[PDB]
């Protein structure tokens, strides 16, 4: 799982997109989208 405070998920991105367990995938910009 991506780590808290890592992208999970930018459009292109093809990293680690699945937030871990208690952090929310937060969209903040187009492309950057935030474990929060
Ligand atoms: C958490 O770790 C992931 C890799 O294991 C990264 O992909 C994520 O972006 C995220 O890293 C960022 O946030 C953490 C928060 O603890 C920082 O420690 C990292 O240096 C980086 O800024």
């Amino acid at each position: 799982t991506q780590s808290h405070y890592g992208q999970c998920g930018g459009i292109g991105y093809s990293g680690p997109t699945v937030c871990a367990s208690g952090t929310t995938c937060q969209v903040l910009n187009p492309y950057y989208s935030q474990c929060l």
